[PDB]
Parts: C-alpha cells; sequence; structure tokens
C-alpha cells in the first residue's frame, strides 16, 4: 500500500496531486526534507477507491516529503521540473538513429557503430535502393513509412506552439549537420531526409516500409543485424501520410534549410500526383515478410490530411473544394497512427480564413469543440483525471492517452479553448510518470519506479543494465497481445494490464510515435 504520484516532480506555478487508495478523507502535509511542515489539506473521494489530495498551493520549490497516514512519498517542485524528461524523450529520436555512429561523447553507455549501411531490395526486384538514416520504428529494426509520419508531424507540431519550452533541450547535436536548427526541426530532418529516399521517381508513390523479411532475436544488436533489407510495395497510405508530413516540412523548414523546404513541398506534390491516379489500397505483408504490417482499410482520413496540408502549404483556395467533402464525412478525428482525420483538420483550421468557407470551418470548429466536451466527460468520471476509458486501455494507450491530452493543446492554436485542456495535459503527465493503479513511471530512466526491462532490442543486446532512458513505453493492454501478458495479466483490471517484461511486446514496447506525442504535451506543460 502506497502513494502514487508524478515522479518526475511538478510545476511551481503548476497542479500538483497524489492519491491513495482510502475508504475515508484523511488529513496529509508535506515538510521539508529535514522537517517543517509548510502546507496541509485533506483527502477527498474521486471514485471507486481512489482518493486525492491536491496541494497546487505550495509554489515555493524543493524536494519535500508527503505523508499521509502512516505513508510517505519525496515529492518534488521546481520551475521547470519536466526539462529533463523532455531531453530525454527527444534524446530517443537520436538514439533511434539508423546507420550513423552514434559517439560515446553524446550516446553514454547506449552508444554504437552505424547499422543497415547496405542497400534494399524492391520486393521482388532486382533494383537496390539506399534508404540509409532515419529512425528504427520502435523495439525493431525497421523504418515504416506511415508510423513515420506521425513522428514527424508531431515534432513539427511541437516545434510550432512550444518553441520557447524545445529551446532549452539538447538533443544530440554533433550527429547533426551544421548548421544547427531548433532541436525539434534538427531531430525531426534525420526522419525527413531518410523518408525523401523511400520515394519511387517513376511513379511519385512511396514504398511502405523497409525491413528486414523477419525480426532478428530480441538480443541482436543494431550493428550485428546482418538481414538483407527489403522495401515493401508502394502502398496509397504511405504515400498519402507521407504527402502530409512533407508539405508540413516545406511549411515548417522554409526559413531555416530552404533547400529542404523546396524540395519536400515537390516531393509532396509528386506523391499527390500518384494518389489521384491510384486506388485506395490496404497495404497488406507480401509473402516472405513478418514484420510490422502498419495496415488499415480505411484511407480517406489520409486523402483528408494529403489535402489539408497541401491546402496549408500551397495556400491556395484550389484545395478546399477537395477537403470540405472529406472533413464532413464520419471519419473520427483522431492524431494517429493510423486514424489521422485530426491532423487534417489542423492543417485545415490553420490554412489562412481567405482560401476556406467561414461556414466550413466554424463547422469543423463545432464538431472539434463537441470531440473535446466528450474526452472532458471521461476525464471528468476517471479517478485520476485522465481522459480515457476501460476498453481505451488497447495496445499503445499511452498514446492513446497523449494523443487525446495533444487534441485539446492543439485545439488552442485555434481559437477553440476548451476548460479542462491544461488539467489534462498535467494529469496525462501525472499518470504517464506513475499516477496509476501500478505505480508505474512508463518512461526509461525517470520516477522511481521507472521502467527497467523495455522491449527494445538495442536494450536488450548492449550489455549495459539501464535501458536507453527517454523511451515512453506503450502501456496497459487488456486485449494481452503476448504470451507473457496472458499469462501473467489475465484478470486484472485494464489499466493494471501491463508488465515491466522484455518479451511484453503488447505492453512494453517502445516507439517513435509514442515519444512523439509525449514531447508535444510535456513542451506544453513547460511553456506553462
Ligand atoms: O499491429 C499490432 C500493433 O502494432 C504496433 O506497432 C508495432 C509494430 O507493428 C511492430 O513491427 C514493432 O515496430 O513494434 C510496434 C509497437 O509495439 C502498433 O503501435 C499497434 O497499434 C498495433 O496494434
Ligand atoms: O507482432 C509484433 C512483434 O513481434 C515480435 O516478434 C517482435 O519481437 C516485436 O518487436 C514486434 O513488435
Ligand atoms: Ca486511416
Ligand atoms: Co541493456
Ligand atoms: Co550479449
Ligand atoms: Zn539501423
Amino acid at each position: 500500500k502506497s502513494i502514487f504520484y508524478n515522479q518526475v516532480g511538478y510545476l511551481i506555478s503548476g497542479d500538483k496531486r497524489f492519491w491513495i487508495q482510502a475508504h475515508e478523507p484523511q488529513p496529509f502535509a508535506l515538510r521539508t526534507p529535514e522537517g517543517q511542515a509548510v502546507f496541509a489539506g485533506m483527502t477527498k473521494p474521486v471514485g471507486g477507491n481512489w482518493y486525492v489530495g491536491d496541494f497546487t498551493a505550495l509554489r515555493v520549490p524543493g524536494t519535500y516529503t508527503l505523508t499521509v497516514g502512516t505513508l510517505e512519498a519525496r515529492v518534488v517542485i521546481h520551475r521547470r521540473a519536466y526539462r529533463d524528461v523532455l531531453e530525454a524523450m527527444l534524446r530517443f529520436f537520436d538514439y533511434q538513429l539508423c546507420g550513423v555512429v552514434l559517439p560515446e561523447d553524446e550516446a553514454g553507455p547506449w552508444a554504437h557503430g552505424a547499422c543497415h549501411t547496405s542497400d534494399a531490395k524492391v520486393f521482388g526486384t532486382e533494383r537496390a535502393l539506399a534508404c540509409p538514416g532515419g529512425w528504427h520504428d520502435a523495439g525493431d529494426y525497421g523504418k515504416y513509412t506511415v508510423p513515420a509520419a506521425k513522428a514527424v508531424a508531431d515534432l513539427l507540431l511541437a516545434h510550432e506552439y512550444f518553441p520557447a519550452a524545445l529551446a532549452h533541450v539538447r538533443p544530440m547535436r554533433s550527429v547533426h549537420r551544421a548548421p544547427h536548427l531548433p532541436p525539434a526541426l534538427e531531430v525531426a530532418r534525420e526522419e525527413i531526409a531518410w523518408l525523401l529516399t523511400m520515394q519511387d521517381p517513376a511513379t511519385g508513390g512511396v514504398y511502405h516500409k523497409v525491413t528486414t523479411p523477419s525480426f532478428p532475436p530480441l538480443d541482436t544488436r543494431p550493428e550485428d543485424d546482418d538481414a538483407p533489407l527489403v522495401l515493401s510495395p508502394i502502398s496509397y497510405a504511405a504515400t498519402a501520410t507521407f504527402c502530409a508530413a512533407m508539405a508540413h516540412a516545406a511549411l515548417v523548414y522554409r526559413p531555416f534549410d530552404p533547400a529542404l523546404s523546396s524540395c519536400c513541398a515537390d516531393a509532396a506534390r509528386r506523391a499527390y500526383a500518384w494518389l489521384g491516379a491510384h486506388e485506395m489500397q490496404p497495404f497488406h505483408n507480401p509473402d516472405g515478410i513478418l514484420t510490422g504490417e502498419y495496415g488499415d482499410a480505411e484511407l480517406r482520413d489520409e486523402l483528408l490530411w494529403a489535402s489539408c496540408a497541401l491546402l496549408r502549404m500551397t495556400g491556395d483556395s484550389a484545395w478546399a473544394r477537395v477537403c470540405e467533402p472529406l472533413l464532413d464525412l464520419d471519419l473520427p478525428w483522431e492524431l494517429g497512427w493510423a486514424d489521422v482525420a485530426l491532423y487534417g483538420v489542423m492543417d485545415y483550421l490553420r490554412t489562412p480564413r481567405a482560401a476556406v468557407s467561414d461556414d466550413v470551418r466554424n463547422k469543423v470548429k463545432s464538431r472539434l469543440l463537441r470531440e473535446l466536451d466528450a474526452l472532458a466527460a471521461m476525464a471528468e468520471s476517471h479517478p485520476f483525471g485522465i481522459p480515457m476509458r476501460d476498453d481505451d486501455f488497447i495496445w499503445g494507450s499511452n498514446m492513446v492517452l497523449l494523443n487525446r491530452a495533444m487534441a485539446f493543446l492543439l485545439a488552442e492554436g485555434v481559437g477553440v479553448l476548451h476548460p479542462a485542456a491544461h488539467t489534462v495535459a498535467q494529469r496525462a503527465a501525472d499518470y504517464l510518470f506513475g499516477a496509476n493503479p501500478l505505480g508505474q513511471c512508463y518512461v526509461t530512466g525517470f520516477g522511481q519506479r521507472p521502467v527497467r526491462h523495455p522491449h527494445h532490442r538495442p536494450s536488450v543486446a548492449d550489455d549495459v543494465d539501464h535501458p536507453v532512458p527517454g523511451m515512453v513505453v506503450g502501456g496497459p493492454n487488456r486485449h494481452l497481445q503476448d504470451e507473457i501478458a496472458r499469462a501473467q495479466l489475465a484478470g486484472r483490471p485494464a489499466m493494471e494490464a501491463y508488465i515491466d517484461h522484455q518479451d511484453s511486446y503488447s505492453t512494453n514496447e517502445v516507439a517513435v510515435y509514442w515519444n512523439s506525442p509525449a514531447v508535444f504535451v510535456i513542451a506544453a506543460l513547460l511553456e506553462a
């Protein structure tokens, strides 16, 4: 029995909460580390078993001891409590880099040499192609276009919204070209570069992924991974999402790397050429390939987002004719990796008003506000104030939560100022850092119960106990979709369906598109 809390810390001027299982109010206090009480209040019921205690009113920085009943926690208040973790979460992208010596001076004990430096064969052909660079997608060493788009979109958004917060963190600066860009753009460029090499010049279509034919053992170092590299065929989802991320890149990078911006801009346009000339054909792994499929039956949300990004890239009202039908559909307005419409909503909402119907705009904004209300209701009745239900705890549930925090915060950039927006962000951070039923901090390297054994091949195959730090784990998943979860977790409530085990890929993997919205949400809070 113990206190559950934000194990990274709290912002001075931010919202401060802890939890305990109780059956009644209890008083609590916080004292300076060497004795003297600074704050007292009473816990209050929040649902099921849970009592919370709020100490937002404590604005003096420090490490404090929090006592309730006979229990004690060490809680930290600081002006920028999350600067470190945010830096870690950004640096994870640099740790995921493919085909570049990650030097000890930047990597520390998790340094390594270039991996996957060979060419890839276009599936069922004798053509080689170089697709070097970018990120290992997750626990494996694949690089997959579709999930890659979310990660790039997320980080460019983080820059566009929270450049101040991001300014105070440092990526692995010496592995990136000079001149150095603002951290998010600097990390992002690596993946943008790789993605450019996935577009077939013949057609403008984009290859769905480059992977070996199957996963190596968990105990494979990146540099030891010898298996040949295969490009799975061009896919509509790959092409559409590529188009969306490049169009966005064209905008954000224009003042920073104009050669890149222009080039992305035209990459985006050629992909949209492709989309028009081809059928919305879901991707399926071809025979022989057994690595992540990243499939999707519904491809209209992807068209939405490509269209809306080209709308916002050009500024040309022409594009409004294609977007506004797509915006009218009953697609779910989510932030990826498969259901990507909400990225299109923002691109459209953040296109200048001259180019789009004020009428549609307001309907879009109306629907947006109604969706946030739904999420707020979920938060209202959840004991930890997060906008989730038990059925929402699926593979990557931390991304689900974070994508939803992210929704409120992006909405503030488009005059949809929901009153729950900043309470929900704080809560999502709290949870992610250990304010949950397992008391589990879901980022490697932080808090008092950090993630120790991630399903991450580098963390497994190096012989360093501590895993690469800064990695956000998928989180609890009630579907029990690996043999280890089935073993230990059958019968546990949804939020407890998580095990810190290296074989639990359905609950304990890491992914560039799980870190990406985390970066955005934490970034948002730092900018307090
Ligand atoms: O389709 C199952 C889940 O896949 C998840 O992405 C995987 C990917 O498929 C693997 O190849 C590897 O890269 O690990 C990833 C994360 O565990 C995806 O995020 C889930 O939503 C899917 O349900
Ligand atoms: O099905 C997906 C999973 O399969 C496992 O064999 C791999 O180790 C994981 O990295 C992968 O995500
Ligand atoms: Ca889709
Ligand atoms: Co290790
Ligand atoms: Co070994
Ligand atoms: Zn690699």
